């Protein structure tokens, strides 16, 4: 948990844009506004609360210095 | 948690129209009528009972907090 | 907690439901019993069913809500 | 109500060795028998015996009615 | 782990060659070199390693003894 | 536990590695670090790719085993 917080909470202070992959293959796309321990809050064209059990992986649109 | 929970809440009181997406692709839609750790009951014709873990995305019909 | 009661009284009072799987599928019955971890649907046979297993349980018609 | 339905349902299987069918979440129908099981995997038996993991598991069949002790 | 720990350490001692189903469907063969709570280490080619909340199912090439 | 050294020794040593996910994708690179929910990967894209979505990890060559 000491790498996913910082990681998610750089995304979010710097306004990075991320593609969110889902298990079942969606795409989703935004900015990360906030999360906890188990949802994150995407920004965008569709605001929407993702739950992180249904992800498979974070892509950030540039490369993150924690 | 700390996000969740206000989140739901906030859907649930403002009674804000919402499309629930399942991990399978499926996409319910309705009112948040009341929720606990582990399910969330969605109002429409009759109240169903999501399991969250089936549950990917939460989509509000309109901007909410 | 929403979901005790909630399948309670879809026990107690014999409701028609479908339970619908995280796979898709459709399951048709009545909660006989349930636990923290299975419910028994009886049905044209009965069977065990994993709540891991469940995405949404819809009752045949209204009923008292938690 | 913890395992107070699915460890007496299995038990009972187990015992009277009925014939189940256990489906998978990814549609795979298994068929045997329940030799024994513990709070995550079952061990069923038919042209071999394998090790289901339950969270793998949707749901049981038992081959015929069943009753509960 | 009652009946899980002593099936995975009696076919990773007698090195028995096993199929390990994955809930995706796909199959993977080899011989069970190591296993800790959360992944098995599958020898072949190379160990890989996978993790059991992948797996629906191990079956054993022969016969084992509990 | 195995995993913890297993992944280390991935990351330590730079090895480059396969990653398929529960969904069927491959991803490939080399461990850039990790913790109890997550791997950052690396290669051609960089990205966190939570370990409830992995199915196996395949090294691509032999390695000192925990």
């Amino acid at each position: 948990h000491s790498l996913q917080d910082p990681y998610l909470n750089t995304l979010r202070k710097e306004r990075v844009p991320v593609s969110i992959y889902l298990v079942n293959g969606i795409k989703l796309q935004g900015q990360i506004e906030s999360f906890d321990q188990f949802v994150i809050l995407l920004k965008n064209t569709v605001s929407q609360m993702v739950y992180k059990h249904a992800i498979s992986t974070v892509v950030p649109s540039r490369p993150v210095r924690l």
